[PDB]
C-alpha cells in the first residue's frame, strides 16, 4: 500500500495541478464566507436586520463548504494548504449594489468549481467529478436564490418601504422563490 | 343493451353536436392550464414568488377540471378526443395586464360551459346540465376570486412596494376576499 | 452583473442550441403526459380500473417533470417557450399494444434527455449535466418499471383472467418488481 | 294558509299530472329494489357471494331512494299513493345477462326521473327540478358504476376463473372504477 502526500494510505494518486486547484478553490469558499460576514455587518449598520441575519447564516454555510473540501483532500490522502485570506470588500453605496456583488460571487464560486471539474475530467479523476456533482447542484440552487434576492431588491427601486418589507421577509426565513 | 361510441354500455345517446362541444370545452380547460403555467413562469422570472406559486397551483387545478370532463364522457359511454393544444400567451407588459388576461380567461371558460349548457338544454340532456351545475358554481367563485386579485393589483397602481405586499399575501394563501 | 434572456441576473450564458434543445425536451415531457392521459382513458373505457388509475398518476408525474425543466430554465435566467402540443395517440388494438407504446415512449424520453446531455457536454455546461443526472436515474427506474408492466401483460398472453389479476395489482399500487 | 291534499299547510300547489308522475316513479324505485333482491338471490344460488352482497346492499339503497321521494311529497303537502308492486324478474341464463338487466334498469330509472323532470319544467315547478338535480347526479354515477360492472363481467367472457376474481372484488367493496 502506498502512502499519500498527507501520510495516509493512498487509494489513487492525484495530479499536482488538480490538487493545487482544489486548495485554491478552498480559499475561494473561505473568501465567500468572510465576504458574507462583511455584508452581514453592512446590513446591520443600516438596521436591515433580516438581511443581516441572512448573511450571517450564509457566512457560516460557506465556511462549511470550505471545510467539506478539506475533508475531501483528507479522504484522498492529499495535503491541505490553508492559504492567506484576503480582506473582503466592506463598502457599498446601496443594498442593490451589495446584492449584485453577492450574486456575482456565487456565480464566481461556481465558475471555480467548474474549472476544478474540467481539470478532473482532463485527468480522468472521476472521484473528483462525482464529489463535485452535488456541489454544482447546490450552486444552481444558490444562483437561483441570489438572483431572486437581487431581483426582488432591484424591483423595490430603492424605496425604503419596499426594502423594509423584504427585510422582514428575510428575517422570517422567506429567502427563496419556494 | 346498446353500446356507446366508446364501447361501454350506453345509458342514453348523446347528440353529436353536444359531444363535439364537450370535447372542445376540454381543450379550453387544458388551454387555461398551460396559460396559468405560462403566467406562473412570467411571475417567477420577475421574482413574484407568491404569484408564481398561486398560478402553479391554478395550472394544476385547471388540468383537474379538464380530466373531470374526460371522466364525464367516459361515464356517458362517449369517445374522448384529446385535441392539439395551442401555445399559450407568454408575454405581458405588467402584472396588471397579466391579471386582466387571467380574469378574462376565467370568464371565457364560463362562457364555454354556458354554451355547452345551452346546447344540452336544447337537446334536453339533463344529465349534462346537472353535471355542469357545480362547475358553473365553481366558476362564479373563480370569477369573484380573479376579480379580487385583478382589482387589488390595479389598486396598487404599479407601485412595486404594494405589489410586494400582495405577492406575500398570495404566498401565504390569502387569495380571496374570504 | 449581466442580465439573462429572461431578464434575471445571469450566472452563466447558455448556448442557444442547448436552450432550444431543453425547450424541445419540455414539449417531449408534456406530450408524454397527455399520452398517459389518453392511455388512462383507453383503459377506463375497457373497465381496466387499475391501469386507468396507474396512467392517471403517470400523466400527472410527467407534467411535474416538464415543470421541473421549466424551473431549471428560470434558474439559468433563460427564457421558456411553451410550444404547441400535438394530439396524443388514442387508439390501440390491445392492452399489450398500449403498454408497448408506453414503454417505447419512456425510452424515447430518455433518448431526448441523452441528446440534451450530449449537447451540454459538448458545450461544457456542467450545470446542465448535473441537473440531468438524477433525471436519467429516474428514467432508468421508469424503464425498468414499464418493461416489467409490459412483460407481465405480455405474459398474460391476452387472457382476460390474467389481465384482471394484473389490473387489480395496479389498483393496489403494485406497479414494480419491488 | 291553504291546506294541501295530504292535509298539511301548502306552500305551492302541484299539478296533478306531476303528482301522478312522482307517485309512479316511486313505484319504479321500489321495483328496482325488489329486482336487486331477486338478483342478490340468483347470485347467492350460484355461490357468487360478492355479487350477492353487492346486490343485497343495492336493494336497500334503492328502497332508500323510494323513501326519499315519499318524503318530498310529504314536504310538498301532497298525498302519497303506494302502489301494487309487480313481481321481479328472477331467472337469467348467465351473470352477464343479469348485469345487462341491472344496467338497463338503472338507465330506465334515470329515464323515469328525466320524464318527471321535463314535466316539472313544463309546469315551472322549480322546487321539483331542484329536488331531482342531485338524484340525476347520483344516477350518472350509478350508470357509470353498472357499466363498469357489466363491462368487466363481459370482459371475463364467461370464464369461471375470471368471474371468481370479480366476485372477490365485489365482496371486498371494489365496485367502481375508483
Ligand atoms: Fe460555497
Ligand atoms: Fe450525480
Ligand atoms: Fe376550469
Ligand atoms: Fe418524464
Ligand atoms: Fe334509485
Amino acid at each position: 500500500v502506498a502512502q499519500g502526500p498527507n501520510g495516509r494510505a493512498l487509494a489513487e494518486s492525484m495530479n499536482p495541478d488538480l490538487l493545487s486547484a482544489i486548495q485554491q478553490h478552498i480559499s475561494i469558499e473561505r473568501y465567500a464566507s468572510v465576504t458574507f460576514l462583511a455584508m452581514s455587518i453592512w446590513c446591520a449598520e443600516r438596521e436591515l436586520a433580516g438581511f443581516y441575519q441572512f448573511f450571517d447564516g450564509e457566512a457560516k454555510d460557506e465556511q462549511s463548504h470550505a471545510v467539506h473540501f478539506t475533508q475531501y483532500l483528507i479522504a484522498r490522502s492529499q495535503s491541505n494548504d490553508l492559504q492567506t485570506l484576503d480582506a473582503p470588500r466592506q463598502n457599498w453605496d446601496s443594498l442593490a449594489s451589495l446584492m449584485a456583488t453577492a450574486f456575482q460571487m456565487e456565480a464566481d464560486t461556481t465558475s471555480s468549481i467548474q474549472s476544478v471539474y474540467a481539470l478532473a475530467e482532463r485527468n480522468s479523476d472521476t472521484r473528483t467529478t462525482v464529489f463535485l456533482d452535488p456541489l454544482i447542484e447546490a450552486q444552481i440552487q444558490s444562483e437561483d436564490q441570489f438572483a431572486y434576492l437581487l431581483g426582488r431588491v432591484k424591483f423595490a427601486n430603492g424605496d425604503p418601504t419596499a426594502l423594509l418589507v423584504i427585510d422582514n421577509e428575510l428575517r422570517a426565513g422567506q429567502t427563496q422563490r419556494g
